[PDB]
């Protein structure tokens, strides 16, 4: 199950996410990996802020090598981190990546934030830098054959439109990987998307990790709200698996994160029933706006995403 992207290439629409917080040993990331694919995850994701592309790249190029699967099976994504958003930095911050897995391209790079920093990943000091020229030089990218599909992530309309509109643009960002959940669904921004032909990408689509250094403790439980907690007893499911549903039947490809080996392993179980339109709509109405990763700090960027929010 794919959908075609603006470029002509494919993208499965269920996603392994692979960030662990630094307590988590950089072997898990080896092991749920492989758990992911033999599972039948086909779609990775990865980052250079997550520090475990090595291990990663390990999996993806062991199930390659025991026969599980084929390079061309695998979609493969990394992100270009925001202190190297100045155009020279672009190819050789992706060629590490490359090297760091060990693939000799990425199915996938996008643009990590749109929040330049100063070129330590967190220097916080920003940057100035015209978005358009960093894209110029993932554009670059593509056409040497190192990144299949570029695209970007934690962009707004306004931010994309930039793209969109920018002269002599030659490649669509194929994809905009956002926070999504139906606490913070995205409607408008998914309209959107789709009006000009952009996959939108969700994370924390099961509600965040959590994690006490980014994420209110206050905040509500997603996996806990009572209108998925009903929904995953009538179908009988999990709320995570109607969460997951709740994206797959808006159009919206969704990565999960998960270094439990049954629950890996539950994940993929999302092709195995549908939601009803009622169901849907439930769901909708759970929507208020709620981000967890706390970005406050960051408001003050020019490229805050989330301006104007009051
Ligand atoms: N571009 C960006 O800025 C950005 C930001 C955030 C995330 N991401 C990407 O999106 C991925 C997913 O987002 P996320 O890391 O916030 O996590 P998530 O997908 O929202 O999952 C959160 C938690 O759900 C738990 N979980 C998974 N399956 C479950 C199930 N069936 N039942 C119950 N609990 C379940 C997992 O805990 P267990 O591991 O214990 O199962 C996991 O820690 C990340 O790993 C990363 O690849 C990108
Ligand atoms: O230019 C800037 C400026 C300010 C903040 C940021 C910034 C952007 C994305 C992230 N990501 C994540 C955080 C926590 C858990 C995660 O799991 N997966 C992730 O991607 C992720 C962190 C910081 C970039």
């Amino acid at each position: 199950q794919c959908v075609k992207l603006n470029d002509g290439h494919f993208m499965p629409v269920l996603g392994f996410g692979t960030y662990a917080p630094p307590e988590v040993p950089r072997s898990k990331a080896l092991e749920v990996t492989k758990l992911a694919i033999e599972a039948g995850f086909r779609h990775i994701d990865s980052a250079h802020l997550y520090n475990n592309e090595e291990q990663v790249g390990l999996a993806i190029r062991s199930k390659i090598a025991d026969g599980s699967v084929k390079r061309e099976d695998i979609f493969y994504t990394s992100k270009l981190w925001s202190t190297f958003h100045r155009p020279e930095l672009v190819r050789p911050a992706l060629e590490n990546s490359l090297k760091k897995a060990q693939l000799d391209y990425v199915d996938l790079y996008l643009i990590h934030s749109p929040m330049s920093l100063k070129p330590e990943l967190s220097p916080v000091i920003f940057d100035i830098v015209d978005l358009c020229t960093t894209w110029e030089a993932m554009e670059k990218c593509k056409d040497a054959g190192l990144a299949k599909s570029i695209g970007v992530s934690n962009f707004n309309r306004r931010q994309l439109e930039m793209i969109l509109n920018k002269p002599g643009l030659k490649y669509k960002p194929v994809c905009n990987q956002v926070e999504c959940h139906p606490y913070f669904n995205r409607s408008k921004l998914l309209d959107f998307c789709k009006s000009k032909d952009i996959v939108l990408v969700a994370y924390s689509a099961l509600g965040s990790q959590r994690d006490k250094r980014w994420v209110d403790p206050n905040s509500p439980v997603l996996l806990e709200d009572p209108v998925l907690c009903a929904l995953a007893k009538k179908h009988k499911r999990t709320p995570a698996l109607i969460a997951l549903r709740y994206q797959l039947q808006r159009g919206v490809v969704v990565l999960a994160k998960s270094y439990n080996e049954q629950r890996i392993r539950q994940n993929v179980q999302v092709f195995e029933f549908q939601l009803t339109a009622e169901d849907m709509k439930a769901i909708d109405g759970l929507d208020r706006n709620l981000h967890y990763f706390n970005s406050d700090s960051f408001a003050s960027h020019p490229n805050y995403p989330y301006s104007d929010e009051y």
